[PDB]
């Protein structure tokens, strides 16, 4: 069967030395952040999901990557903390990493930063920013093939300035900032598969969020299994 | 007669040490890429030529450089591979290098990247990208005086990011990206000589492609001679 | 045209550094042995040829190598010296090296040492032995793919002991000693192409010698051209 | 055919390392002095030739060297510059170097310095003097076997003092100064072949100059070929 080791091998192109280091950092990072990784049961973040914060596209991008969508406007920082929000991505990642094609072709994430407030950045402490850079680089068995930021306000760049120093040059090359006129540039990266709200043709974000919410709730037994 | 050595001397301004190194890399590169350079007979790429992928201007630029035109939209990656396409440039280069004035004044190439798809970049592997940088720098007796990219889509820069690390600073200075509004900037570099499709006045790309296709087919005996 | 340089490139697999060194040794060796290489006109060794000392097979071996045959019994050391005999091989080599397929696939030589006397070895001085090793290794643009010694007497090994210290390990691997029962082992290396005297089926050594003698005499104008 | 390389090999006794260095300096020197070597067409110096400045003996010296004669009195420094005069020697050298026997036996030059004025030395700048020493030593594929100065005035030694520091010891050994009573000493070096004006028996300098002038004008097509 697809062993737990196999996802780490594929993430590092069957370089046993590199895959081993990634495995070490995976356990290390999970140990230094139990407030995110100790309990992966969707119980603590179901409110976030039903608020419409997160969803995953059905179809893959032209290179076979899984496409993830985050909407920061649907995150209420008064209700959920940065750790809660982080846990959502962690939960999704632990699920999609089971897909062999995702293991081979990595993922791409889209962040709709419309509605980013000063109530969001306060949650993003230096410790949090470094943990963000960790999972983006060499602490989780997922190839980050691209990060796409749209509708990012001027005040956000201060937040990104906290993450960038801990980023490898490879990942920095893969982070895109589109601004408010994102639609044309975003459609080139993701043809046919985007939802209606982002220039897409068929499905809406509400449907996509609901579907992924169901899948997470459905996978609640597996998410408990990998909890320590 | 214009010896085979003479083209290497002129390419390095009669610096015998440098011209010798270029000769060494010329044979080395040809040995490490037989899937491109072993057989230069136009047989394997005649379909590409008649598709309208490549053509050479009759008139030289204001500095005497030969001007080459490539249209990526006329490359069907399902039919022809990157090696096939590479072979086209190799064939053209082996022909125009016979011109003494081309030896002295180098070449300039225009790439119409309109229609660049994710089906094109998949062909461009790290090994291919490094071979591209090789012939652009110090592995073929042709001075690359300028590379002009027009209509380049957003997704192309990821491909260029694979080539750039292997490029010398001199060549990087000579690579131009014009975007969609290229016509004004392109006409300044190439007055009077451009085809109709790119702001020109007289000839069309279809004529230019056909003429160069005829010349290549006509030179099929010479191209077989230099095959190993 | 097939330049004089090209034979040196092919001899060293288009390694310009190595091919250059071979060219240097080619001129050096020719300069330190004018009593062999100054005059390559068949005048001085026509008697050797008509005595039946040397011949070249029409057909190539299974790998495309030219096959050369020497019969030491037809060398009268009282009439011709070691330098005269050496000149024969030099003349043949300068002729067969013009064949592109010989340049690519190298040569193989068969020495019938039947009749090797103490009047032959006296001619083989330490200086001569070292010159033999020179052309076998890195002083002539011919790949020596194999040397086959048959009917070698016990007293010959003393002579070979003079050559061996100056031989590279590569060439030593390619020197074969078959003894008196050579026919079976020799036929495995050279199927279908051997003459009647050595297990062959069709042609005789006398015919083969005469044919190569004619060709050398016919090429007398070219052999004068390369004389210094 | 006698390749362009072959003249450099013979000039350095088939020492490939040394012949290669001479080739490098040949292109270097030609690049640092285009005001002498860019255009070798006899157009710019035909007046010098018809003035009777230069001629070449028909017969070779006892060692087979080509013998060149220069008469400084027939150089009008008001009309022709040092570069023009230098070009004459360059033109002659590029012609006589085609002779295989000249390649093997080198050249000898005779300078009649009778009439050397202070209007001649002003043309001989430090830069010019060093260029003179360059072609005399290791920058042109011609063995300088001897330089003979006759009728040299006292004021000339200041000019020679500018050249001597850049001369190798070998060439310095081969430079002879005869003075006004040169005839006896000059006849020992050049028996039977000298013109009437220098103790000769048959031909006059006017005939010799005219003959070489015709040959240069006749070779005007070749001299254009080697121009860059
Ligand atoms: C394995 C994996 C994880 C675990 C992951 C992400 C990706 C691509 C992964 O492959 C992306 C998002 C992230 C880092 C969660 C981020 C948590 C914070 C609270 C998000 C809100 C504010 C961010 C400042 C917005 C920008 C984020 C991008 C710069 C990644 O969690
Ligand atoms: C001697 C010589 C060769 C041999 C040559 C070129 C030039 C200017 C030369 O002087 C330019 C084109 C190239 C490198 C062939 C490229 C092959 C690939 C398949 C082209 C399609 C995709 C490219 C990623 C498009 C961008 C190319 C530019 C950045 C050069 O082949
Ligand atoms: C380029 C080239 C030359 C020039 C050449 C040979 C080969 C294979 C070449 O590729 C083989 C023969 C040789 C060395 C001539 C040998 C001269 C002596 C006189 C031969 C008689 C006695 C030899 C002791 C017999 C054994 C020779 C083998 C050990 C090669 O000349
Ligand atoms: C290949 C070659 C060249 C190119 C050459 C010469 C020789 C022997 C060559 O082999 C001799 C003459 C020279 C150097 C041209 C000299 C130019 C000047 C203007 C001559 C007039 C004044 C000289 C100060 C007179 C003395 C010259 C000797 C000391 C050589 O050009
Ligand atoms: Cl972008
Ligand atoms: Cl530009
Ligand atoms: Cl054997
Ligand atoms: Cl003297």
């Amino acid at each position: 069967t697809d062993s737990f080791l196999l996802r780490f091998l594929r993430a590092r192109d069957f370089d046993l030395d590199l895959a081993w280091r990634l495995l070490k950092n995976y356990y290390k990072w999970r140990a230094e952040c139990p407030e995110i990784s100790a309990d992966l049961h969707p119980r603590s973040i179901i409110g976030l999901l039903k608020a419409g914060y997160h969803g995953v596209l059905r179809s893959r991008d032209p290179t076979g990557s899984k496409v993830l969508i985050y909407r920061i406007a649907h995150w209420d920082p008064k209700v959920f903390t940065a750790y809660d929000v982080f846990r959502v991505s962690l939960i999704t990642s632990e699920l999609i990493v089971q897909e062999v094609e995702t293991q081979r072709n990595g993922i791409k994430a889209i962040f709709d930063l419309e509605g980013w407030q000063f109530s969001h950045a306060f949650q993003i402490t230096p410790s949090v920013a470094k943990k963000i850079a960790a999972v983006l680089t060499d602490s989780f068995p997922l190839k980050v093939r691209g990060i796409h930021l749209i509708n990012e306000p001027v005040i956000f760049h201060a937040v990104f300035s906290m993450i960038k120093p801990f980023l490898t040059e490879k990942i920095k090359e893969r982070i895109h900032m589109h601004g408010n006129n994102y639609k044309q540039s975003l459609l080139q990266h993701f043809p046919d598969i985007l939802p209606l709200e982002y220039g897409g043709e068929e499905f809406s974000m509400e449907d996509i969020c609901q579907e992924w919410t169901n899948f997470i709730m459905k996978s609640e037994d597996y998410l408990s299994s990998i909890s320590e």
